[PDB]
């Protein structure tokens, strides 16, 4: 059973999205016995608290029950799941800056499986309107469903 980490930098707004789609997208590929997801961040100031009342919103709005308890990244994580998915660049070059040599190739970014939404970065809606969040998860639907593919396709072997 594979795990997977989808990291943001306070998880309340972007990574729990991206870990309601993604287990989503799992089970309608019938492959819960296979992937669990996750969700985490680079920053612990959040710690303890729900997701983001706007992105439970919009969340629930587009099919997605967001229920994950913001918790931070730890040492164990590196080691513990297989691969991880990182929010924007900055989520990006901070897990590396952390991650253990040995385990540095589990580190991909979530936009870079997107097929159809042109974006560098799965961008934060924290101070925009609810617009942002929508567009947080069109993102999210995108990278996500080609991300099972590849992951089945056994493509994330380095």
């Amino acid at each position: 059973s594979m795990k997977l980490l989808f990291v943001c930098l306070g998880n309340i707004c972007r990574s729990p999205a991206a870990e309601a789609v993604m287990k989503k997208v799992i089970q309608n590929h019938h492959l819960t016995e296979k992937y669990i997801c996750d969700s985490a961040g680079t920053c612990s100031y959040h710690e303890g608290q729900q997701a983001d009342s706007r992105m439970r919103k919009v969340g629930k709005s587009r099919g997605y029950q967001v229920d994950s308890i913001s918790r931070p990244v730890v040492s164990s994580d590196f080691k513990n799941f297989d691969y991880i998915f990182a929010m924007d660049n900055d989520n990006y070059y901070e897990l590396l800056d952390r991650c253990p040599e040995q385990y540095k190739q589990k580190i991909f970014k979530m936009v870079d499986f997107c097929t159809t939404i042109k974006t560098t970065e799965v961008p934060d809606p924290y101070y925009g309107g609810e617009k942002g969040f929508h567009r947080v998860i069109d993102i999210l639907e995108d990278a996500c469903e080609n991300l099972i593919i590849k992951l089945e396709e056994g493509k994330l072997i380095n």
